[PDB]
RNA sequence: AGCAUGGCCCCUGCACAAGGAUGACACUGCG
């Protein structure tokens, strides 16, 4: 029952249920969405690499940018992989050690599928 | 899938704050 990680984040992946008209369109809302705020990704096979080194879709990035501010950067490096198994989209948190980063991104990502599907 | 704690995406906001909205959440505490 050890815990040498009693404060560590414990949930790596995030998923969320799709129905038929998201699967459809889901490759267009992750386009946009990944575009529209700069992500860097690549495609490694039937998954998705994101590798970000600052957070630049948050309101906090956009209020940073668009304002000449004498540090116009909110850094903070992280890694994940995007798939779509069982009529589920998966992200899994895979290099980083700032957890808010990858948390940051799952939630903007949540936001997109409930906006560019409704 | 309660209550407390917390932050997250979105809005207001020069910074720090302080609110508002909302959905997906989560370290641990009551247990």
């Amino acid at each position: 029952s050890t815990s040498l990680s009693k404060y560590f984040p414990h949930k790596v992946l995030q998923n969320w249920t799709l129905d038929p008209e998201l699967c459809a369109q889901i490759d267009d809302i992750l386009q946009k969405f990944l575009d529209d705020n700069k992500i860097p990704w690549s495609k490694k096979g039937s998954v998705l690499e994101i590798s970000t080194k600052s957070i630049t879709w948050s309101r906090k990035a956009r209020r940073i940018s668009k304002s000449q501010t004498s540090v116009s950067s909110l850094e903070g490096q992280m890694k994940c992989e995007l798939n779509v198994i069982d009529n589920q989209l998966q992200c899994k948190w895979i290099e980083g050690y700032d957890y808010n980063v990858y948390e940051s991104f799952c939630s903007a990502l949540a936001r997109a599928l409930r906006d560019n599907k409704k």
